[PDB]
C-alpha cells in the first residue's frame, strides 16, 4: 500500500533552508503561490485545489518544517523552530532558493498561521495572502472559554509538556489522526477525503517523530505565537497584504467568532467567504475554494 | 494490593445504581469522605485513622470509581454527574443509617460533596471542600493560562473513544503523570507507594477509565448546567462548610478560593495548605487537623 501521487505532473523538490529540507510538490507556470497546510495533514490535502491553481500559477505545495516529509529541525526548550515565526522565516528562504521573493500565500489550519505570521513579519514578501479557516493564534487564545476549550481542545492537550502528548497520542496514532480528520468534517466521517491522501496523513501521523514535531508546533502556538500575536495586536499591527479569509460553514474558526469581523481587525484589506464545508476546505469543498482561491489570486 | 485501613471494616454499600464500597471505622457522628481522581478511597488512608478517633469514617470510593460498581452511563453522562453521584451517596448513606452526615470531598469527590450540599443541604452537618472550586468556576475562569493548566477538564470530556483510546496505550503513564503533575514536588513522593498501587490498578481498567471520562464528561456538560443554574439562581451552600486548598494546588489556580466560595456558600470557612493537589496525602497532618478541628466544632 504505496502512498503514492496526487499531484500528476507535479515535480518534487527538496529545498534546502538553514533549517532543514522543505519538501515541495511543484507544478504549473506564471506567479508563484505557496500552499501550506496544517494539522495532521501534509501538502497532500491540495491535491483537489492544486491543479486548478496551477492552471495559472506556479503552485508550490509545501510540507511545513518539520511535517510532511519536510526535516524536522531539532527543537528547543521555547519550541523556537516549530515557532510561526520561524516557520514563515525557513519557507522565505525556502521559496527564495527557488527565485521566489515576492509570492503569493494560502495557507490552511496551522499553515495559515505560518502565513499571517509570514505577512505580520514579512509583508513584502506576499503579493497576496488567503488564510483558509483559522483566526489567528491570539484570537483562539483570547476567546478560550468552555465552549473553545471543548471544541479545540487539542490545542491544550498537545501544548502539554513532553512526554505528556507524545505518549498519549502514541496510544493510538491511528485513531486519533483519523478522529481528528473526521471530527472537523461536515460529514463527520472520513468520506470527505480520498483514502490515498488519508493514507499519506496516516503514515505521517505513525511516526513518533512527526508527533512530537506537531506537540512543538502547538506548544509554540500556546506560547511564542501567542506572545508573537500579541505584540501585533498591542501595537496595532495589522496585515497590509491584501488577504482573503476562507473558514467552513461548519468547522473551526467560524464560532470562535465571524471569521471576517475577526480577521478585519489584523489585516487592513481582507475579504472573505464562508465556504459549505468542515474544516478542510480544500478537500471537502474543493471547487468552491480553488474557484475562491483562483479569483482572488487571480 | 494492601489494606490501608488496618482496623477499619469494608462495606459494600448496595444502592438503586450499584455497590458503593466503603472502609469503614471509628465510631461517633458520621463523616463520609470522597476522593477524587485518578485516585480511590485510599487517599484518604492518611488521615482516615485519625478522624477515627472522633467520627465514624465512611472511606467510599466513588460510583464507577475503585471498587465501587460503574453504573452504565447514558448520552448525559446521568450516573457521572455529581448530582446523581450526591445522590446514589445519599442512598448509600441511608443504607447505613445515616441520613445526617459531616461530609469531606477531594477533587471530583468534593464536586459531589458541593453539588449534595446544593441538592440536599439536610442530609450535611458540615462539609469540606478539598481542593476545588466549583466546576462552573473552573469553566468560567477557561482562559489561556487556566486551559493549559486543566486541560484534562477538556481532553477527559472529549466524546468516547477519543481519551479512552488514547490513555488505553500506557494507562500507568497517564495516572502517574497526573499524580505527579499536581503535587508539589511534581513527582510521586509524596504517596505511599502501596497507594500509588491502587490508584494505578484501578486506573488499569478500561472500564474504570472511562467512568473517568464519563465522570469529566459530566463535568463539561451536566455538572456545569447544575452549577450554572444556582449560581444564577444565587442559590448557596447552606451547610457550613470548610474550603482547603494547597497553596500549589488547582484551585488557587484559577483565583481567591475562599472569595470564590463565599459566592457560593452563606458559612464557608477556608484555609490554605502548604500542599499541592493532594491535600490528605501531601499534608495529611494538616489536613487531618483541619477536618478534625472543623467537624470537631
Amino acid at each position: 500500500p504505496d502512498l503514492a501521487d496526487l499531484f500528476p505532473g507535479f515535480g518534487s523538490e527538496w529545498i534546502n533552508t538553514s533549517s532543514g529540507r522543505i519538501f515541495a510538490r511543484v507544478g504549473g507556470d506564471g506567479p508563484p503561490l505557496l500552499l501550506l497546510h496544517g494539522f495532521p495533514q501534509t501538502h497532500v490535502m491540495w491535491h483537489r485545489v492544486a491543479p486548478k491553481l496551477a492552471e495559472r500559477f506556479k503552485v508550490i505545495v509545501a510540507d511545513l518544517p518539520g511535517y510532511g516529509w519536510s526535516d524536522m529541525p531539532e527543537s528547543d526548550e521555547q519550541h523556537t523552530p516549530y515557532t510561526k515565526r520561524a516557520m514563515a522565516k525557513q519557507l522565505i528562504e525556502a521559496m527564495e532558493q527557488l527565485g521566489h521573493v515576492h509570492f503569493a500565500l494560502a495557507g490552511h489550519d496551522r499553515g495559515a498561521r505560518v502565513s499571517y505570521r509570514l505577512a505580520l513579519d514579512s509583508p513584502g514578501r506576499l503579493s497576496k495572502l488567503a488564510v483558509l479557516d483559522i483566526l489567528p493564534t491570539y484570537e483562539y487564545w483570547q476567546r478560550m472559554n468552555r465552549a473553545y476549550a471543548l471544541k479545540i481542545y487539542h490545542w491544550s492537550f498537545l501544548a502539554q509538556p513532553a512526554p505528556l502528548p507524545e505518549n498519549l497520542l502514541g496510544g493510538d496514532p491511528d485513531f486519533y489522526v483519523k478522529a481528528k480528520l473526521a471530527s472537523w468534517t461536515r460529514a463527520g466521517d472520513l468520506s470527505a477525503f480520498d483514502p490515498r491522501a488519508v493514507e499519506h496523513y496516516r503514515i505521517a501521523f505513525a511516526d513518533p517523530m512527526r508527533r512530537h514535531v506537531m506537540c512543538e508546533d502547538y506548544r509554540a502556538g500556546a506560547y511564542a505565537d501567542f506572545e508573537h500575536d500579541k505584540i501585533d495586536v498591542e501595537a496595532g499591527n495589522k496585515i497590509p497584504v491584501p488577504m482573503l479569509a476562507l473558514w467552513g460553514a461548519s468547522g473551526i474558526a467560524q464560532s470562535a467568532a465571524t471569521p471576517l469581523d475577526v480577521w478585519r481587525k489584523w489585516a487592513s484589506d481582507v475579504q472573505g467567504a464562508p465556504i459549505e464545508s468542515g474544516h478542510f476546505l480544500p478537500e471537502e469543498a474543493p471547487d468552491q475554494t480553488a474557484e475562491a482561491l483562483v479569483r482572488f489570486f487571480s
